[PDB]
């Protein structure tokens, strides 16, 4: 009657020898109810993965609890079970037929285990069932000299006939004192991959972080391995450790990374099943949870999308899932013990989505941050896959790699597993189209096809960026370096004194203004400072945030805010911000109040926003509101007036390039010379019409004159006028 | 059916071997539809078909370097423009299981039904190596989070859905295919390349696509029915320049229509395979039945030739400037870096020649004309 329905993991106590293979500590109640003999073979479901690892069953001494049991290192590292996991019991399968080769790896090691080896063969074999694909031991004493061997037994040479056997368990009978199978040393075998064995996530597979990594590991192991020297200082460790970052980034692999290589017990929720109908379900079944997370003292605590767990109660209090699980949850965290040994661990993709109860320093003091890799990070992370897939199946020198990192800057490491994913089914795609079924060894991968394959896939972002690798560049544009040499400095400011911002306390302003006449350049100067920044760029127009919808514009205005803010420390530009500017003058609506009244609480109000740089650019800088026109915010003011003779000399040739300039019969001089009222845009529109007005001959031609430039010139206005100038200049003396 | 009898080892029933005709009609069984009847779409179904070839066929080969192969293949078009079609063909021409769902029939009050469901259907794609999970219209079961706070079924949906997909298993061969009417209105967390990295989009039929996509139709109910020449179905597909496979079906079944009941009205029941099909009930349902984009703007106005346009010879110079240098000056503005200006004002008193050039550039251009009245 006792019906049991899930069991949990453990390592085996004592350690000695033993069983080490088939403890199997079971209650036998349940060894009754599943009418087996303990002294036969049990099952472990895990819930799917069909084989079930069909192992030897033992009793326990009545003081083992039933819904525990134990499965031995060796087998949880066979089979990757990791700590409280759930497990089902069924009847054993058919016995194993037999082992015929069962050969060695030699892990991690140089091999040459002769003066070590000792008969090895005993030691493996000297225990009951022991499945022949998997065998993990410590080195334990092997003659002098210590050190620490570890063996790989999963590659076979046999079949048996039922598939659901994932690990084909054989018996053993073989000899041994304290002559086998034609041996069982040959060759240093890695992990076999004829049966996609699960392979265990290393420490060293993540990279690009490895500060954040280390700090991270540090923050939690310091507690759980020294709970008596911290406890000594009687401040008691906190249990509460915040993971976010931008999405992709793989902080649910560092989690499956770290759970795996921590050999105490981890516990994770599996989403939203806890979440039910009934109320008090829930919180019966997160009591039990924390019940079995502090019966143990070494717990592991796994929180995911701890967002839509526990929604911010001030957005949105729709109910049924509401406060009361922040509440009953900070309270089940903050008193499991006075010194103890627990840490929880919270992954969120929006960290301002979550409830800042959850955010404070007395329950999530701690926090890890995670950003976009940069060049050499993503330079890491594509060293480490090549050396995953190995070389034999690819080659690509250092430098190439470098190239490849350096082409896709806006990626991430999902981006970049994407991208190889990709890449190799494309190449195995036309070598099936071409090479009529070639070995796949030939061919491997090439540059060609991963190049075709950043070129396809896209950035994941799906947003219209210029990306800097396609667009304009600095030498494709000729200005003047006095706005570029305040531009530099006012941009490598916040990136690269950051700590000294943080140590001084003088902070940044975050506050420039550009402001030109029409015509002139000054979303060229945006897109300057974009490129030269080399960080994401988000393209954001005044009229755009603006909507018919009453509220849609704030909603906007949060959105592409919280997008900048996660999208590292970036530059937000408006091209545009004279048409929501001026509310007193033309009788604005009530919504461009409200937008003004927002942005001005976002730029310098309350709150301060480190990341991310403000930049505004205006068609006409006199009817802002004054509000706005403060010192502090947007302060900084550039003429940045029409392009001089220097500078439209060099736009002039960079037009004239496409063109002959031996043949057309102009210096380049006389035509900036004549050309000098019109405006920057003006003066790029003049070549074009200029051309146009050459072709009107005989369509395509190869030659201009003077004559085509002489019509250019008269069928054309500048447009521009002296008054406006002269308002222009007023302002910069007015302020 | 009816029991066999037969006299031999190893004389039947008054013999047996009779002509090669194709299915009964008579008894209207349902066809298992084929690539014969999918036309103009050559490289996106060969794309489809690599991509479900790749992954099922051999798994090995992808599995054997250890990125794991692709489990998420997203499709997505206009309304109408046949990918069902598509799911449905390489459903009947898969010899391995499929998954294809209702939709919102799984979905009910209670929210444990719907995972129970979720559960079992996958257990049940799992457990057998040969399966395919077909779902449709991705944008309702699964809407946007920044769109709305819906509630109830919800991104709980998406994110137990993403916990299915990420480790069904190691190698495996098992593939999910999306078809959404609009990509923008899916949820982003499916839309990502470690869940949607291969996407695949069926475009408006050009004037070949639909060409294609008639003649096929033609030879899918046989000369027998009608006579249609080639340069018929060329005009037809001209004409037809936003017209989609569905509304090509839809012009062809109302002409259908419109030929038997004239035929009824003037021929008094005369014989159906007399009157067949021809041009004119085509181009007068074609007339009638407007265009494709339901209130369009951007509409067909007449044409009318040269000598009946009057008017100065400055405007048809520049006119013809206009006309002749994107066409054919392309690689010379590439080369040159002159562009295009795209850009031409027309002013004027009214009345007198405004709107007569643009009508007789669309009539002389020959391309796909387009015009808008501005109070519209
Ligand atoms: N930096 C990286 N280096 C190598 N592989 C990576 C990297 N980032 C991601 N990947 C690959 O992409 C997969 C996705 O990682 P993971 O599931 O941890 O994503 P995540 O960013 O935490 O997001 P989500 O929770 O939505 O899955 C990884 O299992 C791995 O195969
Ligand atoms: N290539 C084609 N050949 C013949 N008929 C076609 C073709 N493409 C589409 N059709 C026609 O279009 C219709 C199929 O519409 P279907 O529902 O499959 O479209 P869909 O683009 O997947 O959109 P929906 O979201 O409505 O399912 C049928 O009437 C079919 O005859
Ligand atoms: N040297 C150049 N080459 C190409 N395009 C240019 C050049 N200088 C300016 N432009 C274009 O002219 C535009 C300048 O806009 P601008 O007149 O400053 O706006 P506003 O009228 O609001 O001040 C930019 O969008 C840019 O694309
Ligand atoms: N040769 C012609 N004979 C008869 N009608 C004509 C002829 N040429 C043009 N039209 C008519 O004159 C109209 C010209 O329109 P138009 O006056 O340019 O528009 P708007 O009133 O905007 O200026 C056309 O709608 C056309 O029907």
């Amino acid at each position: 009657f006792k019906l049991p329905a899930e069991f949990i993991t453990r390592p085996h106590p004592s350690k000695d020898h033993g069983k080490e293979t088939c403890t199997a500590y079971i209650h036998p109640n349940v060894l009754s109810s599943l009418e087996i003999n303990p002294g036969s073979f049990c099952t472990v479901g895990k819930i799917g993965e069909n084989g079930i690892l069909v192992i030897a069953r033992a009793g326990d001494e009545e003081v083992h609890p039933v819904n525990v049991i134990t499965l031995s290192t060796t087998i949880r590292s066979v089979g990757n079970l990791i700590l409280g996991d759930r497990l089902e019991l069924k009847k054993a399968q058919v016995q194993p037929p037999y082992a015929t080769k069962v050969t060695v790896g030699s892990l991690q090691g140089y091999n040459i285990l002769e003066c070590m080896e000792e008969k090895v063969i005993q030691k493996l074999l000297d225990d009951s069932g022991v499945i022949m694909p998997g065998m993990i031991f410590q080195n334990l004493k092997t003659k002098a000299g210590d050190e620490s061997i570890d063996v790989v037994i999963t590659d076979a040479s046999d079949d048996s006939l039922p598939d659901v056997s994932q690990l084909d368990l054989n018996m053993d009978d073989m000899y041994g004192g304290l002559g086998s199978t034609h041996i069982t040393f040959s060759k240093e075998t890695q992990a076999n991959r004829k049966y996609n064995l699960p392979e265990p996530l290393s420490y060293a597979a993540v990279g690009g972080l490895d500060k954040e990594i280390e700090s991270l590991k540090s923050a939690i192991e310091i507690p759980l391995h020294q709970p008596t020297l911290f406890s000594s200082f009687g401040v008691s460790p906190p249990r509460g450790i915040l993971l976010h970052g931008p999405p992709g980034t793989g902080k649910t692999m560092l989690l499956r990374v770290v759970a795996n290589t921590s050999n105490a017990h981890v516990l994770t929720i599996n989403g939203p099943s806890i979440v039910s109908k009934y109320l008090g379900e829930t919180e019966a079944a997160l009591r039990d949870i924390f019940n079995e997370a502090r019966k143990y003292q070494p717990s592991i605590i796994f929180i995911d999308e701890i967002d839509s767990i526990a929604p911010n109660r001030a957005n949105d209090d729709s109910g049924e899932v509401e406060s009361r699980v922040v509440a009953t949850l900070l309270t089940l965290m903050d008193g499991m013990g006075a010194a103890g040994k627990v840490v929880v661990i919270a992954a969120t993709n929006r960290p301002n989505s979550v409830d800042p109860a959850l955010r404070r320093p007395g329950r999530f003091d701690q926090e890890v941050e995670i950003g976009i890799p940069d060049v050499d990070a993503r330079f890491d992370i594509l060293t480490k896959q090549f050396s995953r897939m190995s070389s034999d199946r690819h080659v690509l020198d250092s430098e190439a790699i470098k190239y490849i990192a350096s082409k896709t800057h806006g990626y991430v490491g999902a981006d970049l597993t994407a991208l190889c994913r990709e890449s190799v089914m494309k190449t195995i795609q036309r070598g099936l189209g071409t090479d009529a079924n070639i070995d796949k060894f030939s061919l491997k991968v090439t540059l060609k096809d991963v190049e075709s394959a950043m070129v396809d896939i896209r950035p994941s972002a799906m947003r219209e960026i210029f990306l800097e690798m396609p667009k304009v560049y600095w030498s494709d544009i000729g200005g003047q370096e006095e706005l570029k040499t305040k531009m530099k400095e006012m941009i490598q400011l916040p990136l690269e004194a950051s700590e000294t911002f943080a140590r001084l306390g003088i902070s940044a302003p975050k506050g420039v203004l550009l402001y030109g006449p029409p015509g002139c350049s000054k979303t060229l100067t945006a897109k300057a400072l974009a490129t030269e920044s080399g960080i994401n760029f988000l393209a954001v127009k005044g009229p755009e945030i603006f909507n018919k919808y009453v509220g849609e514009s704030e909603r906007a205005i949060r959105e592409i805010f919280r997008k900048a803010r996660s999208a590292a420390p970036s530059i937000i530009f408006f091209d545009e911000i004279d048409a929501l500017s001026p509310d007193r003058d033309g009788s604005s609506t009530s919504a461009a109040n409200h937008v003004l009244t927002s942005l001005l609480n976002e730029i310098d109000g309350v709150e301060e926003l480190k990341g991310v740089v403000i930049v505004a650019a205006t068609n006409r800088p006199d009817e802002i509101d004054a509000a706005l026109l403060r010192p502090g915010r947007l302060d900084r003011h550039i003429y940045v007036g029409p392009p001089d003779v220097n500078a439209r000399l060099e736009i002039l040739k960079k037009c004239t390039k496409k063109f002959n300039t031996e043949e057309s019969g102009v210096d380049l001089h006389e035509l900036a010379d004549r050309t000098e009222g019109y405006s920057g845009a003006e003066v790029v529109l003049l070549c074009q019409e200029a051309g146009l007005a050459a072709i009107m001959e005989d369509l395509d031609v190869a030659k201009v004159e003077l004559r085509h430039f002489e019509k250019a010139f008269k069928g054309i206005a500048r447009g521009i006028t002296p008054e406006m100038l002269s308002y222009y200049e007023e302002f910069a003396l007015r302020s």
